[PDB]
C-alpha cells in the first residue's frame, strides 16, 4: 500500500537524522571510550554489574537497520552508555568524566534534534 511506503519513507528521514545525530553525538567522545563495547575479555565480571550495555557501534548497527522508530528509543540508549559508565566506573576515573562530558555536550545535540523531530515531524 502507499500508506504503507509513506511510512517507510519517514522510517528513513528519521534514521537520517539519527545518523547526523550519533555522528555528533560520537564527536563528543574523541577518545572513543564509548565507540566499542566493552570487552568481557578484558572485564569478566561486567554482566554481573550492567544488565543492558550499549555503546555507539551498537547503536549504529541498530541504525543501519532502521530499528529506531523514535527519538525516545535512541535517547534511551544513548543514556545507557552514560548511566552505565556512570555506576560501574568510581567518580575519580577517566572514565566516569569523559560520561559526564558526553552527558553534557551531548544535551545540547538532542535539545535541538529533539525540535527538529517534532518540527519535520
Amino acid at each position: 500500500s502507499m500508506e504503507q511506503v509513506a511510512m517507510e519513507l519517514r522510517l528513513t528521514e528519521l534514521t537520517r537524522l539519527l545518523r547526523s545525530v550519533l555522528d555528533q553525538l560520537q564527536d563528543k567522545d574523541p577518545a572513543r571510550i564509548f565507540a566499542q563495547p566493552v570487552s568481557l575479555k578484558e572485564v569478566p565480571d561486567y554482566l554481573d554489574h550492567i544488565k543492558h550495555p550499549m555503546d555507539f557501534a551498537t547503536m549504529r548497527k541498530r541504525l543501519e537497520a532502521q530499528g529506531y522508530k523514535n527519538l525516545h528509543e535512541f535517547e534511551e540508549d544513548f543514556d545507557l552508555i552514560i548511566d552505565n559508565c556512570m555506576k560501574y566506573n568510581a567518580r575519580d576515573t577517566v572514565f566516569y568524566r569523559a560520561a559526564v562530558r558526553l552527558r553534557d555536550q551531548g544535551g545540547v545535540v538532542l535539545r535541538q534534534a529533539r525540535r527538529e523531530v517534532d518540527s519535520i515531524g
